């Protein structure tokens, strides 16, 4: 039921990631946030009890409220100062296709209730919402807006891609290889995500609010619910939480920090840097003896596995520039010089060969890995 969303058990996950991604980010910056951004997404197969949207209440100080009897949920409460041991921290959403497709209801509850704590009568340092959205109001006030529509546009914090738009539109532009800089990707980021949502209403085009927004992310973030995938094996991860952060680089001059959370276990929610979790996966499947020789029994699929997961490393390159010369060495290894996955590869599915060669190498055009041997540039160039 979607009128039961967020339930108290993701309200209570919600609140402990939260928590422990104010500590993260204060144990690497030694300062409070005040800005972070955050992706909402979903599939057909996630858990469904609302996490992504109690993590962002948890963060601005709100939490949901549910009829006792029912569990259906009524409305919000501010979460007072008195109760709060840390500040409240700014949260500009991004939302998929998928989400804003499925979830309107969760979307409409997270924007009453950030302007609801944007409007707030507290100190600056308790509250950055409020004075963001107030400062904004006020800059458009002057510049002869409408106060009604200046309070809208400033308060605005739920952007996505318009209806009948999935994705964050750089899969084209990545595997064509058109595109210069990071720059480009941020520009296609920005074209394909720049829509307000608001309660009740149809998204509206918006892209200098979604600029003014990521100018002030210090950190992006983004969850993962299970361990049945990764952010190597699927497309989920590099254009959201990758995306936004390209972007936030673009306009800011400085990758942000990102948090790649793991909610597979509620009661134990565990908070990495992007850097962590890539050499989590790494280690754990993309590199593992383990699960080479586990798609080594797949053929055709198997080999195709190996290359996505080389295109998936090199798209996160390409986003966020989080991506170590170790991780790039580790794969080529694995998958090129260990003869019999090469010939594994070159056997069951040569196409998947040809296209793990050219992204490698297209990784060394780009500076994302320097081979640790001079002749690995020309093996891949004549494989490819």
């Amino acid at each position: 039921d979607s009128r039961a969303v967020p339930t108290p058990a993701a309200w209570e996950l919600g609140k402990k990631s939260a928590e422990l991604l104010i500590t993260r980010y204060t144990q690497d910056h030694g300062e409070w946030p005040t800005s972070f951004g955050l992706t909402a997404w979903g599939t057909s197969n996630m858990r469904t009890g609302g996490d992504d949207i109690a993590q962002a209440l948890a963060l601005i100080g709100v939490q949901p409220v549910w009829d006792m009897a029912s569990r259906r949920v009524t409305g919000y409460e501010i979460v007072p100062p008195a109760k709060l041991a840390r500040p409240r921290v700014d949260v500009t959403l991004r939302i998929s296709g998928f989400f804003r497709d499925a979830f309107p209801e969760q979307i409409a509850l997270f924007d009453k209730a950030v302007r609801a704590v944007g409007a707030l009568d507290e100190d600056v340092e308790d509250n950055p919402i409020a004075a963001r959205m107030k400062a904004e109001q006020a800059r458009l006030v002057a510049g002869g807006a409408d106060p009604q529509t200046a309070e809208r546009r400033a308060g605005y914090r739920v952007f996505g891609s318009k209806p009948g738009a999935y994705g964050a539109g750089l899969q084209a532009l990545i595997d064509e290889n058109g595109w210069a800089g990071r720059n480009d990707l941020a520009e296609a980021w920005l074209v394909w995500g720049g829509y307000a949502y608001g309660a009740g209403e149809e998204g509206q085009a918006e892209r200098g609010l979604l600029e003014e927004r990521l100018r002030s992310v210090q950190a992006v973030v983004q969850n993962q619910d299970n361990r049945e995938h990764d952010l190597l094996d699927s497309d989920d991860y590099y254009q959201f939480e990758g995306g936004m952060a390209a972007t936030v680089e673009s306009l800011t001059g400085a990758m942000p920090s990102v948090y790649h959370n793991d909610h597979s276990r509620p009661e134990k929610p565990v908070i990495r840097a992007l850097e962590e979790e890539l050499s989590r996966v790494v280690r754990g499947r993309a590199a593992n003896p383990k699960w080479i020789a586990g798609v080594m029994r797949h053929g055709y699929k198997g080999a195709a596995e190996i290359a996505a997961t080389v295109d998936y490393l090199f798209a996160f390159a390409a986003t966020t520039g989080k991506v170590g010369n170790h991780h790039f060495e580790a794969v080529y290894q694995a998958y090129i010089a260990d003869r019999a996955v090469h010939d594994f590869m070159a056997e069951k599915n040569p196409a998947a060969l040809a296209e793990t060669a050219a992204k490698l190498n297209e990784a060394i055009e780009r500076g994302f890995w320097t081979p640790r041997s001079n002749s690995a540039r020309f093996e891949l160039e004549n494989l490819s």
